[PDB]
Formats: C-alpha cells, sequence, structure tokens
C-alpha cells in the first residue's frame, strides 16, 4: 500500500517562437514512500482560470499537502475531493495535482498514462491556430500553415468584426474545400454579429467544421439561440469549466459541442465526468488547451485518446522548440503521436528540480 | 488633476478570539492584504480584502502578484478620475479573485473621498451613520451552540445568525432547543453554507414550522450552482431564501432574479470586487423587487466599515457584519464605534480613516 510522502513545486518558464495575440506553468512532483515520483504541469493563464504561480504554489503547499501527505495512493479519488472543496476556483492549481496523480497510477502499473486511462490508438489530429491580425497577414499566416501540412486551421476572430466580416471573402477565393476552418471568436462578438457573421459565411463556399465561444461565457441564452440558428457546429469553451457548467449548456441546449481543456476542468477526474454526461446528451467532445507546456499536451492528448475524442486544437506545441517535447512525443504535422513504452506521462523535471 | 504614481501593499494577519465554523470551513484567523494607492499630491488611499481561498479562491500570494504585476501598469500613471475606465480595462485581465479587485476598488473609493474631503460613506450619499448586525455562531453540538447564542445575547445582540449545514442531524435537533431557550424577541438568521440537499431544506424549513421561533431568513440552503434547486426551495419556502454564494456579481444578479431563485442576495463586497459593482447588483435587484442585505467573510474591521458605508448609502439595513464581535477592539476603534449591536461610524473621518500606515509597511 503506497501512500504519498513528500510534494515539490516548481516554476518553468517556457520562450514562444513567436509572440501570440513566453508559457508560465507551475510543475507539481509527489513521492511515494516506495520512491516512485509522479509529475504535473498546469499553466497559469490568470485571464482565462484565473490561476497565477503564486497562488498554485500556496495552495499546493499550504492547502493540498496536508491533505494528501500520508494518505494511500488507492484513495486519491477521495483524497481529491476532500483537497479540492478547500478551494474555490484555482483549476489549474487542481489540474496540476490530479496529472500527478494519474502519473503514480500508471508508473505504478508500469504504463503510460494513456494507457492507464484506456487508450489504444497513439496519434491525434491538430488544427493550426492563427493569431488575430489584418486580413492580408491572415492570409499569410493561413499559407504558412497549410504549406506546414495543417489542414484543419483556428482562426482567431473578435477583435475586429468587420476584418472578420472581410476575411471571409478572402478565405473563400484563396483556399478549397480541402482546408476546413475553425472560427473561435474568445467572447468577442454580440448575437447581431455573430448572426451576421454565420451568414456572411454562406454567402460563399467554405468547409467551416464549427464556430466557437461566439459570445460572453455567462449569456448561455444567446449561446443557446445562436445554437438552433446556427447551421454550423458552436462549440462551448469558457461557458463551459467543469461538470456542472456541462449539465447547465447540455439543459439550456447552449451548444453542440464542448471544449474540453484540462486547465478548465481542474484535470482528468472532472473532464470524464464532463465527457460521460455529453455522451449521455448526444453531445460532442474536443479537447483544447491553453497556450501551454507540451507536458499539458501530452496529458491532454492521452485523455482524448482515451476518451475517442477526434477533434483537438493542440497547437502550442507549434509555438515551442522540438526539443522541449522529443521525448514524449513526435510531432509530425498535423499529427501528435506518443512515443512507445512510455512510463506514466514520460516526462521528467530533472533540469528544473534537480540540475 | 491627480495621478496614481504609486502601489504598494502590505498582508494583515488578525487572529480572532473564538473559532469560527461553518460547513465549508474552520479558522482560527483572517490573512487580509492591503493596497495603498499614492497620487502625485502625496494623497494616500487603502483598501482591504480578505484572502477566502474556500470561498472566492483568493489568496494572499495571488492577490500580491495581481495587484502589484497586473493592475498595477495599468493604474500607475493614470488620472484618478478615470477610475471607471482604469478598473474596467484592468479587472477584465483577470477571472474571478474578486478580492484583489475589492482591495483595488476600495483604495480608489478612498482617494476619491479624501480629494473632496469627506467620508466614503459621505460620497457614496449616505445619511444615517449606525447600522445593525447580527452576531454569527459557529457550527457545533445543541449545547455549544445554545451556549454561543446566550453570550451573544447577553452581549445585546438580538439578531442571531445560526450556522447549519455542517450536520443535519444537529440542525434538526437544534430547533428543538432554540424553542426552549429564547423568546421571539430574538430573531434567528440560518445559513447552511450549502451544505444541505434540496430534501434536507425542505424538511429544515417544514420543520421550523413545527414551533415558535422568529425566523428571519434561510441563507443559501444549497449548493452555489444548483438555482433550480434554490427556486425550488424559494418557491417552497414561507421564510424569505438569500442567495450568498450563488451571487458574486451582476451577471450572477441576473441569473437568480430571470430564474427566481431567491427572494434576496446577500451583497460582500468580497464577492463583488467592490463597491462599483455592488452598485450594480443593488440597482438590478431594486428593479426586480428583489431585497438586497449586506454581509462579509470571516475579515478585517477595515472591510466591515467600508460595507458599512456601502450600506448606509444604499438604504440596506439587513446586515450580518459580526467579525467585530470576533477581533480586538482596538483594531476598529479608530473608525467605528461598536455598541453592539450598532456599528457607528465614527465622525469627521476623511476617505474610510483606516489609519494603516501607522501599523503596517507598505511596499512595493
Amino acid at each position: 500500500v503506497s501512500k504519498i510522502i513528500d510534494i515539490k513545486t516548481s516554476i518553468i518558464k517556457i520562450p514562444l517562437k513567436r509572440t501570440f495575440i513566453h508559457i508560465d506553468s507551475l510543475a507539481v512532483e509527489l513521492t511515494l514512500d516506495n520512491g516512485v515520483k509522479g509529475y504535473g504541469v498546469a499553466p497559469a493563464t490568470t485571464a482565462i482560470t484565473g490561476d497565477t504561480l503564486q497562488g498554485m504554489q500556496y495552495i499546493i503547499r499550504e492547502i493540498f499537502a496536508p491533505v494528501i501527505l500520508g494518505s494511500d495512493l488507492s484513495d486519491y479519488k477521495q483524497t481529491l475531493e476532500l483537497a479540492f472543496k478547500k478551494v474555490m476556483f484555482n483549476s489549474a492549481a487542481k489540474m496540476a495535482i490530479d496529472l500527478a496523480y494519474h502519473d503514480l497510477l500508471a508508473k505504478e502499473q508500469d504504463i503510460s498514462v494513456a494507457k492507464l486511462l484506456g487508450a489504444k490508438a497513439n496519434s491525434i489530429v491538430t488544427d493550426v491556430s492563427i493569431s488575430c491580425g489584418n486580413v492580408a497577414e491572415t492570409i499569410q499566416n493561413i499559407q504558412n500553415g497549410v504549406e506546414a501540412n495543417f489542414t484543419a486551421i483556428k482562426v482567431k476572430t473578435g477583435a475586429d468584426f468587420n476584418r472578420d466580416i472581410q476575411l471571409l471573402k478572402a478565405l473563400d477565393n484563396e483556399f478549397s474545400k480541402n482546408i476546413k476552418f475553425r472560427f473561435d471568436a474568445n467572447q468577442g462578438w454580440n448575437l447581431a454579429q455573430t448572426k451576421q457573421f454565420i451568414e456572411e459565411i454562406n454567402k460563399y463556399s467554405l468547409n467551416v467544421e464549427i464556430i466557437e465561444q461566439p459570445v460572453k461565457y455567462y449569456d448561455i441564452k444567446a449561446m443557446a439561440e445562436i445554437t438552433k440558428f446556427s447551421n454550423i457546429p458552436v462549440v462551448a469553451d469558457e461557458s463551459v469549466f467543469d461538470a456542472k457548467d456541462a449539465e447547465r449548456v447540455i439543459d439550456e441546449q447552449a451548444c453542440n459541442m464542448i471544449n474540453i481543456k484540462l486547465a478548465k476542468t481542474g484535470g482528468i477526474l472532472e473532464a470524464q465526468k464532463i465527457k460521460k454526461l455529453a455522451d449521455s446528451a448526444g453531445i460532442s467532445c474536443m479537447v483544447g488547451c491553453m497556450m501551454e507546456s507540451p507536458a499539458g499536451i501530452l496529458a491532454t492528448a492521452s485523455f482524448a485518446l482515451a476518451e475517442d475524442i477526434t477533434v483537438a486544437d493542440l497547437d502550442p506545441l507549434d509555438w515551442v522548440a522540438k526539443d522541449l517535447y522529443s521525448d514524449y512525443i513526435t510531432f509530425n504535422e498535423p499529427n501528435i503521436i506518443l512515443k512507445d513504452n512510455l512510463k506514466g506521462f514520460g516526462f521528467n523535471l530533472a533540469e528544473n528540480l534537480y540540475f
């Protein structure tokens, strides 16, 4: 019977290849009394989840640790429930702890986390995301993505609505229906603008897979109205963090698809609850992420493969140097492929914690 | 034209005279962050907010980073008169962390009042200087609970907020003891802090009906997000139902109003992120015919003064402002006279009148 006898945290900062419109992460290490160690890594994206590195560090060390230390690994579901009830929000802090527990559970069975969760397949396709910009600049960026082998393109909108509308014209004459578009407004549109955008799209011949979070996260009425109006799948992102949020958008029919992110759910256990609710309601799920470390991408990919989720916006790997992830992931665009025979997730903190 | 040229903070830790226990947590202390904004004319203004992680998710460490590294660049160099625009732009950079926002909003109000040579209460339009509070009673076994209530009554409190929701069997059995021990000149407010399910809540209300008690409110009996159960309880109950954790901000207020999920909202500055957002809630509630009370976390007297100033300006007379009763008198005696159960603002204070710098070392 293994018990968790130690918890450490470390701050990890990673540079981005370009500016997006660095990554701050907290890593946590849990140590069993048999010597096995497990790791989880979460982003501090304050504008979205409200997490800060400083808050996460305090919460893990002073709040979660007293609950976790001395507890049996096999009691993890209860331990995490007890720990998490002491903290409102701070979902990224919860993610880090949840992931480290799964890392331990897998290592105790000498298998990968993906395998622990029931995955067989090793590979998932991601879109590439395109930052907000002027139409011309945006066409170039998309072209670069296509040349890089991506056929699914996430285009950021909502900053300049006229630009978003003009862009569709430019898109229609420069791209075939072999290129598949995903529009993500990040809450930037009102109800009327959203309806306009959808109509504009249909003025053209374009392959558009989804419209993501067009309005404010709390305007569930507008989401439900946009969903009924739309001939294109509507995705809830910020409208759904957790299972109770999922229940609300299901009950109010406010989306066709839920974008599950581990940094919103507070890790894998809660993400599994959302998927189960969505399955029962005939609502589809995709996975997404913050602009976060490859470790978070690997965890998210592991969850998706276990859950039969094939739609993914996992692009941050494209924003960072290959050598960061090359130990556990082969990115042959646009495929994210888990390496064989990893124990747990397969990443280690030696350079951060030890060297 | 005054510009904000400096922002500094300090942690405050205060011991409680007795243990505060709710269905959610137990504590002997208050952790708070204070913030100081300095104008280019040398005038300084202050706000103080609690780190109640189990409730608002705030931590001293998070608040510190948010205020000094996120909010500060937006605030620094800006004109005081631009406060509404500055706060809107700064706050949109941060999801949640409502207490960090409260600290900043309060310091801005302190400056606005000081620049007019008046109190914040005056700035907001208060006429009255006095508000009555209940005293709240920690969860415990029946006998301890009766004793704590007796202590409150002898201290002159006639409105008693009884925490419930930790042990449902105890909550039900307590109602018997209350009926025996106290007259109807004592008014009870029950607060479950989300600890009951729907069936238990109805049973508790049914149970109250079995006795003769003066019961003013039933506060947040179920989970903050179970708005359906809140609406069902509100429709079922002959006692006004109060939303606390279900309402942080104006959009939360809109939802509970639209869903008929409460009769009254408990406004707390640590949830609203300060006075500006609290005013918006009050306006929405007034339009909907929903009443408001003010409340607080177990937090420093500075937050109590700020909250009382707001209530007085908004004609809110129902208050759970008790933390003064849990801490040393000298922590509030600079700005407040507490003649239990009356919170009385001292006269002629400029801004809030917290007098923090005397005892705290503020740092950039």
